[PDB]
């Protein structure tokens, strides 16, 4: 999670889409999907992620129809945007044991439990929080066992990215589980 304000550049794909559903939450405008194999995810745009600009106008209090209209318009052939690297999210760096745990319960992404003298408590995870990431690879939609399966098959270090779930909760709604679960990029980043 950077202190940043960057700019990409996106390119519509042959079909005209660049893979983005954006949300609008407290006159911002928030990346609410980012499509497997779009234009979103090649130039980086991550779940979470503020809109500043677009083509250079300013997105503070768009709906998020208004801004689905500017997409819809823009001559593809450039769309630059302005971006705040996901301001309602944190990282937290954990250590799993001789066990393989870094002590939690979470339940449909959400952390419902500490648990005492884990890596995780030392570390001030909490709890009434959505999980977004780990290590990186985006995980929401995922199922709590596929969750778990990223846990088990990482490395000794463990990174997870978390989003107040009231937040979540704002950001994903109206959205469908099933559009999370098959079209929301669960991939690791290309080089």
């Amino acid at each position: 999670i950077k202190q940043g304000i960057r700019e990409v550049i996106l390119c519509k794909d042959q079909d005209g889409k660049i893979g983005l559903r954006l949300k609008s939450i407290d006159n911002g405008i928030f990346v609410q999907l980012v499509q497997a194999n779009s234009p979103a995810s090649l130039v980086g745009l991550r779940f979470g992620d503020q809109v500043l600009q677009i083509n250079g106008e300013n997105c503070a209090g768009w709906s998020s129809d208004k801004a689905h209209k500017v997409l819809k318009q823009a001559f593809g052939e450039k769309i630059t945007m302005t971006i705040r690297d996901r301001p309602f999210e944190r990282t937290i760096t954990m250590h799993k044991d001789s066990t393989g745990h870094v002590g939690f319960i979470f339940k449909n992404g959400k952390i419902t439990s500490i648990v005492k003298d884990s890596s995780a408590a030392r570390n001030g995870l909490l709890t009434e929080h959505n999980i977004c990431e780990i290590n990186g690879q985006n995980v929401i939609g995922l199922k709590d066992s596929q969750i778990a399966d990223i846990l088990s098959t990482s490395g000794t270090v463990v990174t997870i990215t978390i989003m107040p779930a009231f937040i979540f909760e704002h950001i994903i709604k109206r959205m469908a589980p099933s559009i999370m679960k098959s079209l929301m990029d669960h991939t690791i980043p290309e080089v």
